[PDB]
């Protein structure tokens, strides 16, 4: 495709971890609000310390938030990213393809550079194959 | 007449999330940040339909630290479970409640038969007793 596929159904995925980040941290923007990982299975494959298989997709799931009487609660989702393994065709970014979905929709794809902003800060992890994300209990 | 641990609850469909701080009213026990899971049969109950019995929900605790404003998830405090039984658990609207301290099958928390639980959940009597409700 050289284009990173939309993740139909992400939502039914393993949910691998979740952070909040307030205003303050360093990646107020674009990162702040309540994120969600998520893993296909070939993903969990390479989480769980094997390989990753071309088809591996994570997802981070960005949500605002509301301040609610102590409460942090989920507000409207601002974007998701998108990690898809390809070894052959996402080469030039380490083996991973990179998007974002504006909302989550479709049609809001946000990367204009294939994905070499991204590639950029993920390539401080070039020991755990580009992956921040650490699989949890 | 007891509760089953959820065994596999990790692999469930994650419902939404929420993050309880010092000085909400649930803070004991519910501060920290959670996650509602539910099994197949749960999903139906939270789509629209009954919840057939067999159906459970887990609210999945864990402590948080904060680190330049970040909330960064620390260790599991406890689980709570919601198991589907109109039979076994109609003394308790067809729910049966229990805590699991650290999310360990041995650490039982509810020693009033689910009664307290209960009592709060009564609230959501027009939703079958659940809070959670489905998000995209
Ligand atoms: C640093 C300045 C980043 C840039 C630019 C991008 N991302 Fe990244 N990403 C970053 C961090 C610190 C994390 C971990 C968050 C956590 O909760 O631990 C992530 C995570 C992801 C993930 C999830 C998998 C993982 O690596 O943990 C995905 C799918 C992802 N990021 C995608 C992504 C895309 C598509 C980006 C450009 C539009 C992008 N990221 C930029 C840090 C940084
Ligand atoms: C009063 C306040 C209570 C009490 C005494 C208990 N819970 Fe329940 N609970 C409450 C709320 C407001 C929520 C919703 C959280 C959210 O929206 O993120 C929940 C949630 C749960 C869940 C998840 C399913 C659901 O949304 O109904 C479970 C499984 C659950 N709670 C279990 C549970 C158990 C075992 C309790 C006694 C040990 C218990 N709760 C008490 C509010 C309240
Ligand atoms: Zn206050
Ligand atoms: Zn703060």
């Amino acid at each position: 495709a050289t284009k990173v596929k939309y993740p139909d159904g992400f939502r039914s995925w393993y949910h691998v971890k979740s952070m909040v980040i307030q205003p303050g941290h360093p990646l107020e923007n674009p990162f702040g609000g309540i994120h969600h990982v998520y893993a296909n299975a070939e993903a969990i494959q390479g989480l769980r310390g094997g390989n990753y298989p071309d088809g591996a997709v994570l997802v981070f799931d960005l949500f605002d938030y509301q301040e609610d009487n102590h409460a942090l609660v989920e507000g409207k989702r601002k974007l998701i990213g998108v990690m898809e393994r390809d070894a052959k065709r996402f080469s030039a970014t380490g083996g991973w393809g990179y998007e974002g979905f504006g909302e989550g929709k479709p049609d809001k794809r946000l990367v204009t550079d294939g994905g070499q902003g991204c590639f950029g800060c993920h390539a401080a992890q070039k020991e755990s194959q580009y992956v921040f994300s650490r699989l949890r209990d």
